[PDB]
């Protein structure tokens, strides 16, 4: 689990999305495993506008933050799970790092700010979600 908050939005997974994410929704995209909700209170996250491929994750199924290094924002096929088909999933970035179901949610960022959030995993590999290239999150 794990959310982004910058400015009045929350950003999480689209499948780990709640009813309230959906009741309060701004833009969500399948393909991405992205969903952005509205918020009442201001957050303090800022995203990273950068192309940094070095950062640093949290994994919660280690209770611990790891440096990696991730490949750049692509179209990645993704086996199928309890929450989608196989298919392929876009602006996905891969590591070499240890991931585990739950630990989809947690943040990767740079010296720049947040790059994007825990979303595929196994084997040894990590999966992010980008986030870099939504200008729209730090504005209105
Ligand atoms: C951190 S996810 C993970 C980690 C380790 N073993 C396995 C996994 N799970 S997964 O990669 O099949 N994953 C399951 C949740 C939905 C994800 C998606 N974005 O399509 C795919
Ligand atoms: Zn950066």
């Amino acid at each position: 689990s794990g959310a982004i908050y910058v400015g009045n939005y929350r950003v999480v997974n689209r499948h780990l999305a709640t009813h309230n994410d959906w009741a309060n929704l701004v833009w969500e995209d399948s393909s991405r495993d992205l969903l952005v909700s509205s918020t009442t209170a201001q957050g303090c996250d800022t995203i990273a506008r950068c192309d940094c491929q070095t950062g640093v994750y949290y994994c919660s199924s280690r209770r611990k933050h790891y440096p990696v290094s991730f490949s750049k924002p692509s179209l990645i096929f993704v086996e199928a799970s309890e929450y989608y088909p196989a298919r392929y999933q876009s602006h996905l970035m891969l590591a070499v790092g240890h991931s585990e179901p739950g630990d989809c949610g947690g943040i990767l960022r740079c010296q720049h700010g947040v790059v994007g959030i825990v979303s595929t995993g196994g084997n040894g590999l990590v999966g992010f979600a980008d986030v870099r290239d939504l200008l729209w999150l730090d504005e209105e």
